[PDB]
């Protein structure tokens, strides 16, 4: 829905279950993990001069964001953003944090159907402050490589925090894609070998999810094209040469997107050719037992006047061959 | 319609009923309001060095324009345009004010079609001068969220008015995209699961409606661009980085409306596909009852010759059989 | 057709019937006009230090154009371009004189077809100098705005005199679109309540001339737009912010055909759409009428047998109830 | 077909019949004319301080072009070129040379299908050496415009020379535009008035072979577009300002070429819909005559039955009647 | 499938078959070339001042890149690239080495499929390092004319070998073009002349093939488009222009691929106009035998009634010629 105030703090989003904050503050050296759902308890983290993590799940508390965003210097407007969940992916670049919006999708499979959630990001000195609407998300290997110091995230700093989440959360679009190269797969044989009923309407579902998928991939793919031409907390030749291979990835999501609306644009026109096909010999078949028995029923008909019987079974006969004959340019 | 002089000040629209003057001049700290219908009794409030709002409702008294314009320094052709409501939104700068035309819609629910009247706006010192032409707007809320003192409204200056009114009419858009997006969902069923008459006249009247949308948020989009790029009078940090928030809302509506006619414009694609589809069924079963029906009807058209009963029955009905086997590939 | 020289001086035009050369010179205070078919009664005018107008109709006469050309310096092929009607409008900016060439319409109504003359401008010092090939024009308004001192004509100089003529021109193009825009208000009713014959052809003249007139449209725009970048005489500040009021106008006539040009390109799909609706209620009709009657006519056909009465016509009118019950389904 | 070599000089055209060496040595007071076969007697032009033109047609003589490129120190890439006609037109800038390479065209009237032989142009001091594959061309008026010394060619130099052939060769184009021009104009009416068979496959020969021009005149249009931003040798304004008017021509063309596959793109659509007209009145007639003559064969069906005449034929007669009014909706 | 670690070496390739590094040392005098299986017995060549190609057939051994790269000075995240196969085809600049992916292809004719291996390239001083995932190549003449010392390749650097695989491998898209424009030719006969079945179902396997072809070609066309631009190792005018007439080719690849994808695009839309032809004659044949049999077959049903002969005949006869003549309108 919509709000009509001068800038307050309204959220939009439908999803007023989960509150749950979670923070890893990590070092060269070490890291803690805890689910706090108290919002004091990770102010004092603006000053940890260690890369600090701060995701809040559960956006609907519009007073634990208003609070954070108070402490962290943070515009009153680029919170509304936040927690207005119908918005366009965008980067917001600033004079202390730079501001990422994300979705990330969630695509039933069966149930033709896809839903999104809305993820900020905050980047600022040593903390990338996160925000969730739901419970769950495709940041749990992340923080697993954290967990396990596995790879190159320890030894590396704060901005370079940002794009491993931004990574991730890219990473799971080649997951919906998956899930969509093997529906079309199969919903397009659904239309060379089974012309039913409701494959029209799973069809136009398609270019509807696909219209509505595209408009958060080129955005998306901008965020990252505009996160690579600028940038003040970068650590050029260390983590810039990185999300050019996220920025990378970024492209070929919205470029085999452009793919998909490309094969299901020009599939109804497959039906249509196929149906139109088959009321042909539906068609014909009509107009074949229509000319060999209307015409004979005739000549049977006027021999029920009332005013050799194999005479007229051999010119009955013979013309339903005059006609399965002339029938051999039409098969 | 159209006219043929050099740049004089003719009236367009068709909106002859309404005329009523109101003003809320507004410094930190107090306001008034009234509804005058008198000319003179709002000049003297070019000098007023505090925010004041001229709305000038009813602009079909060519004359009350006139004077207003001659007064507050208006070039003559530029009032032109305030009265000629046939004309693409646009922002004219200018050495001492910032010309905005706007165009704010009514959407017609049911009686399928949509209705236009054009805001122009004169942004000069402490004035945002306005031109209605109709009783009634969008500018409720502002208005009410100055008189409630709500919001950092009076607290700012003059030319933030401005970026308060064009949220507001830009707003609105959001409302009419509500109503099509409700609208496509339905008339969309329509062709699916509904395939009678005049569902393809109403699908036809939604892209005519689209595109006369379209061609009216792409330039509003732009116009909130070209008022972005430059600006004079901006208060740099204060007015500028509020109404980005508004020129994303002006591109989100253009990104909304390039979704709905791309849906729209596959919609007639789906109903010839479902019409060809009920046109395979229908001649189907027509193909069917003359084909046990046809051929029967010539065995018992022989049998009217005028030149066993079970042994006709049981060969009659025995090829009623080798046909509904037959019509298995069929069904 | 087609020339085969190196720069010579032909008249591709098919307009040999009428010369006629006239002349508005005239300066702040007063002016005269003449309709002399003399050549050498106007090259005086080269020198005149007060804005003319050599208005030369009836291009045909190469002769004329030739003379004219030689005495004011202009380029050799230059005038050939004069002559040359089948071209797209241009603007050629030289050292001496602004050079512009046309195009005007005339819409026959009923006869849906369009015709073109093409108006050549130069404009040197204070002459502007014009071309057409056919008497009769749009430009009567603004002699007859020089004749009886209207408006801001006579105050101002001889550039300005230029963007007076192309208003004028321009202006004319919104009285085509008033016609067409007319047309297909009622050329659409012909498609959803009209399913006739040559509506199908009516429809794809329309997008043939639509084609043809967007393709001198989008030139004539850019016309005004190359008219505002640069342009040596242009008295900045009172010639230049005039005709952005013009280059406006060749915007919305550039941007209101590219509705029109997508309206009338999913027209078509209309018809095909309302036509595969009317082969399904006559193929309907067809499947009904042969599935009461083919099976009751077989019933009545065996009772005609050479080898109760309401028994057999209960029994043929309850199939003809098992029938138009069946058929609620479809129906 | 292709190549595998890493540079070398092969001939890829098909035209192996003619081999003849003309060349047009002319000053701005004479000039002689002849036609060689020998290599060698063509080679002392190249210090000529006279414009010379020397035209090779023949190109399958991988061994003239070998001598000539290498003693006019054409680079062996660039000589590649010249023999490969399976080539994008395209203009190459050198430090001594400009490289043109052109494409002009023959199209069979009635055997819908046009044929395309490459003529490559290499400008070097005051030399335009020229190649074509076939005996025949559209330089047949510019060689006689040297003859009989018609014009300003013989007056200026020898880069004018190749902008003579280049508007001879482009004007070639114009041919082929009103030949397609009065094409479209017949295989269009053979849709609205002729649905016929053959209509269909002349229709998509007309798209794939406008497809088949479109991509060499969006290419031509960037030689001269290219020939126009830079130039070394172009000796300002003499030759410049000439082939702004080929460039401008260039342009037409391929804005022309734009409209025919415009107007030919959406003709097939008219085709569809003329043909679903037709098999609704077809469809139309078939259920009448089944809906007068298949109840009435009903009643007359009854009354064969083995188990007042005018009192059926009344009642038969007036059904005939009560159906011919309610198919007064229908027609 | 995909990957979730944070960027280390996986293959995702799917040829787990073969494994084989060929190398190719020479110099301006001599060379050798050999099949070590071992890994080590490469690495020496690094220094080596004479251009090698160390061609490394069998990626799905993640050790042996790993070693080399580690070797080589290349970069962690630029090897996974070369296991990731589902990549896009680019070039990635280096302060030592140029890193190039391209994709080559096999086009299975009757089988309509085609299959894409995923060839790696870095260039690094002396060393064009290759990458293969599966035995056998395009590569065969360049390594031949190595070997027969044939050309200019020996005479030249390093930097220019990889100008010489890329040329090899550009080359092969002309092979695919060829394979399908001789299948379009045919798969379009199929649609005038054969309006059968799995035309349909044969014709979106183009589509599909050719979307599919197009998102490799557009951008290994920019990839020769930003090897141009730039470049550090180039030996300016001697690898720079030669490549330009690889960049060529790489243009005329994709200018021929949009042609395919608009002729196929407009293919299914021939069908379904020659299908709709079809049904018509058919649908017009089923009007006509009941239009002379179901209205005679009428006359014969009353005089069947159970309550001369030549005039029946004669009547029936008759009216099957005031048919037969009416349908002079219908053929
Ligand atoms: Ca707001
Ligand atoms: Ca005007
Ligand atoms: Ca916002
Ligand atoms: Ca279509
Ligand atoms: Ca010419
Ligand atoms: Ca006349
Ligand atoms: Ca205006
Ligand atoms: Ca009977
Ligand atoms: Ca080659
Ligand atoms: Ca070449
Ligand atoms: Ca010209
Ligand atoms: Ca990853
Ligand atoms: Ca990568």
């Amino acid at each position: 829905k919509k709000g009509l105030p001068p800038g307050t703090l309204v959220y939009t989003g439908k999803y007023r279950e989960d509150f749950e904050i979670e923070v890893m503050n990590y070092s060269i050296e070490e890291f803690r993990e805890f689910k706090t759902t108290d919002v004091e308890s990770v102010l004092p983290f603006r000053d940890s001069s260690t890369p600090t993590w701060i995701n809040i799940t559960g956006i609907h508390r519009t007073d634990v964001v208003q609070r954070v965003g108070e402490f962290f210097g943070i515009h009153p407007l680029v919170l509304e953003d936040i927690l207005n969940v119908h918005q366009r992916p965008k980067v917001e670049f600033f004079e202390n944090y730079v501001f990422i919006v994300l979705k990330m999708f969630t695509y039933d499979k069966n149930l033709h159907e896809l839903e999104s959630e809305q993820v900020s990001l905050i980047l600022t000195k040593n903390c990338v402050l996160m925000f969730q609407e739901k419970i769950g998300d495709v940041f749990d290997p992340v923080r697993e490589r954290i967990r396990y110091n596995r790879g190159i995230i320890r030894k590396k700093r704060a901005d370079y925090l940002l794009y491993s989440l931004i990574d991730a959360l890219v990473d799971d679009y080649f997951v919906l894609l998956e899930k969509i190269d093997d529906e079309i797969d199969v919903l397009e044989e659904e239309v060379l070998e089974r012309p039913e009923k409701e494959t029209v309407q799973r069809t136009h579902q398609l270019k509807r999810n696909l219209v509505e998928l595209r408009k958060t991939i080129w955005p998306l793919r901008e965020v990252l094209s505009s996160l690579y031409r600028d940038v003040p907390p970068l650590i050029e030749k260390e983590t810039v040469p990185y999300f050019r291979d996220v920025y990378d990835h970024t492209i070929q999501i919205a470029d085999t997107v452009e793919t998909f609306r490309d094969i299901v644009s020009g599939l109804l026109d497959v039906y249509l050719s196929s149906v139109s096909n088959k009321t042909n010999e539906v068609m014909k078949v009509l107009t074949i037992i229509a000319t060999i028995f209307m015409p004979l029923t005739f000549i049977a008909g006027i021999y029920g006047m009332n005013f050799g019987y194999p005479v007229v079974l051999a010119v009955m006969g013979v013309i339903a061959v005059i006609m399965v004959v002339y029938f051999k340019k039409k098969k």
